[PDB]
């Protein structure tokens, strides 16, 4: 049940969270036409306010819209062919590209190309591939050295978790016969070509301009053949945080008070292939898995000589792992960033390709005078041809996502709580309070300006209370609440925020009067659901590090006489680097008790934690033997709660203390 949408007839737009209740809650596939627009000045102008509502563009006539993993699946084409803790935009482009005959199609021959005609070699050739894509933004947080970038952040991955179903050549790998024409005595005189398999499969990754740059990616080098591994691409940005570190709420202004690291699962299972990484700049890289194993005719070979009266296929096609041509599933995360200021707009384009090679081998008949023979071998430069499918999403750095901060509006007390809000031209009104309208959302920015969530470009400005403003650099569009009070002031004036209680005109005042009230009143415009979880235990130290429980459902441990790290994963530990490597099974978890006090060897420390499961078993992590006048936090889980996530505090030695979020 396909709905769809004539794009020329919106020239008159569905904000995303219409899109996406109508895709994800009531499963409608979409489909958006944009071929219809009559000119160039109107395509722009459409395509500017499809990315400008859902925060991603696309340049392609026809943009097909599903569902996938919770999010919006795009698979756009031109012809008949979490949230709680980082603010961001996910969803997933589909590319599939059916192999057509003609393009598996290669000569039958190879020593005899003119003669045996060709065919295809082989069946139902595919590619598949679905990527998924963040858009988000990461603060500066931590010391000049090792601290999370500021940027804006553009990540590709295609991970086990959202996976497409891959490139495809072959169910199995037949072949074919061929012998000379003429007579032969001393020389070749009969050839095997055998169904092609996949000489390398590429992807690469490129951005339209330099405003953007690779940050880092996995692999960040090569990988070696037969190399089989679940890997984890751990990728920490700067947050806001909540409530257990931003004690303002809806009034804080957009600052880093912890990180927290993205994960994205990879499993790797090379077989024949060695992975080779190139990045040729800044903008592009490349994955290429190549042949290492069993990558030539010759070797294929199972067999050498015989006598001439032997006619049999001389390949052993078991040598070649299924990866090379029935199934493949590439596995990669690639993260760009851009300044933190940075403006207009960046196209990413991924190229995915299979490098189809058939094979051939060939028979040497022998004359020795008495006594002949034939010899078997392999030839290598024979005809390869590659087949690409690719795709490009556009990205507008100026969306809300990128600021990092959340939505929330401004309210006017006395004016019947009504909403301060923007129209097109930039003026403001006052009007009912509505979540669903972006126009009253704003964020609250690092420099203290209130940036419209719906015009990232305009500002509350002090100079003219009656419009927004291009946002800039002067105090007149910074605000600061005074503790205690509703009264958001103005930081070139010191004045106050101030409303006529009757007509909601704004003005800036020193005080309120008869006819003028200086309460405002702000919210968050997102309906966040309370997050349930243990007390922070042990210290409130250093930085802090928050971390999703991986699907191994296991907690990471380094530690010995106190605790050194913890993770979601032993590679992403977090911590000094002593102590020793242990691990710790949350499921069935009842209870967590943490011992801290006088450590022997210095300070204040969390020295152990020990965790009681259902059964009655218990397990502990550090020690109690090196401290003294010990204090125990112990937390019962509620009935039925799983540990998802996981808050850590540490400074460059230990780990301080740590808080376990549930379900
Ligand atoms: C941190 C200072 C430790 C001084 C001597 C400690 C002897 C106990 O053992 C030590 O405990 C440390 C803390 O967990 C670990 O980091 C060391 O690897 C471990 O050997």
């Amino acid at each position: 049940a396909i709905k769809y949408y004539n794009a020329a007839d919106w020239q008159a737009l569905p904000s995303l969270a219409e899109l996406r209740d109508l895709v994800i809650n009531q499963q409608k596939r979409v489909l958006v036409d944009f071929s219809q627009i009559s000119d160039a000045e109107g395509q722009a102008e459409m395509q500017a306010q499809f990315r400008k509502a859902y925060g991603v563009g696309f340049a392609n006539q026809f943009i097909v819209i599903t569902e996938h993993k919770g999010e919006l699946l795009f698979t756009p084409f031109d012809r008949t062919e979490e949230t709680n803790t980082l603010p961001h935009v996910a969803f997933y482009i589909s590319v599939n590209r059916a192999i057509s005959d003609e393009e598996c199609t290669f000569n039958n021959s190879w020593l005899w190309k003119n003669e045996k005609g060709s065919r295809p070699f082989c069946k139902d050739a595919n590619i598949s591939l679905i990527y998924r894509v963040n858009l988000e933004r990461s603060l500066q947080y931590g010391i000049v050295g090792s601290a999370t970038p500021d940027a804006k952040i553009v990540r590709i991955s295609l991970d086990d978790d959202s996976t497409g179903a891959g490139i495809h050549l072959n169910d199995q790998l037949g072949y074919r016969q061929f012998g000379a024409s003429y007579t032969t005595l001393d020389a070749y005189f009969r050839e095997w070509s055998t169904d092609a398999i996949a000489q390398d499969y590429r992807f690469v990754f490129n951005a339209s301009n330099n405003k953007a740059q690779i940050l880092k990616t996995f692999p960040v080098d090569n990988i070696n053949e037969k190399f089989e591994r679940k890997e984890v691409s751990g990728f920490e940005l700067g947050v806001t945080g909540g409530v257990e570190v931003s004690g303002d709420g809806p009034k804080a202004k957009l600052e880093a008070r912890a990180s927290y690291t993205q994960s994205r699962w990879l499993t790797y299972n090379t077989q024949d292939y060695r992975i080779e990484r190139n990045a040729k700049n800044a903008q592009a890289v490349s994955f290429t898995w190549n042949r290492q194993q069993y990558a030539t005719a010759e070797s294929l070979l199972n067999r050498s000589t015989d006598a001439l009266w032997v006619n049999t296929y001389p390949v052993d096609v078991n040598r070649i792992s299924p990866l090379s041509y029935a199934s493949f599933v590439p596995k990669m995360d690639v993260i760009y960033k851009a300044s933190a200021t940075e403006t207009g707009s960046t196209d990413f384009i991924i190229d995915s390709s299979v490098n189809i090679r058939p094979i051939y081998n060939g028979a040497y008949k022998h004359y020795y005078v008495v006594g002949a023979h034939q010899s078997y071998h392999g030839f290598e430069d024979t005809p390869r041809r590659r087949i690409t499918k690719s795709a490009s999403f556009t990205v507008d750095w100026d969306h809300p996502v990128f600021t990092g901060g959340r939505p929330v509006n401004l309210q006017l007390a006395s004016f019947n709580n009504r909403c301060i809000q923007v129209d097109a031209q930039g003026r403001l009104t006052a009007n009912m309070c509505d979540s669903q309208q972006s126009a009253q959302s704003f964020i609250y920015d690092q420099l203290g300006r209130y940036v419209s969530a719906s015009n990232t470009k305009l500002c509350l400005d002090g100079a003219a209370l009656d419009a927004l403003q291009p946002c800039n650099q002067n105090l007149t569009q910074r605000w600061e609440w005074r503790k205690g009070t509703d009264e958001l002031t103005n930081v070139y004036s010191g004045e106050s925020l101030g409303h006529d209680k009757q007509t909601g005109e704004l003005g800036l005042y020193a005080s309120s009067n008869d006819a003028v009230s200086l309460r405002t009143i702000t919210a968050y415009t997102d309906v966040f659901n309370a997050q349930e979880s243990s007390p922070i235990l042990g210290y409130t130290q250093g930085k802090m590090n928050q971390q999703r429980v991986g699907q191994d459902n296991r907690l990471y441990v380094r530690a010995g006489a106190a605790i050194d790290a913890l993770g979601s994963a032993s590679d992403l530990l977090v911590g000094g680097n002593g102590g020793s490597l242990s691990s710790v099974d949350l499921s069935g978890v009842k209870s967590i008790t943490a011992t801290s006090g006088d450590f022997q060897y210095g300070g204040q420390q969390l020295v152990a934690l020990t965790f009681t499961y259902q059964d009655g078993r218990q397990q502990t992590v550090g020690s109690k033997a090196y401290v003294t006048n010990a204090h125990e936090d112990r937390f019962d889980l509620p009935d039925a709660a799983k540990i998802t996530q996981l808050k850590i505090w540490a400074d460059d030695w230990l780990v301080k203390g740590v808080q376990f979020d549930l379900n």
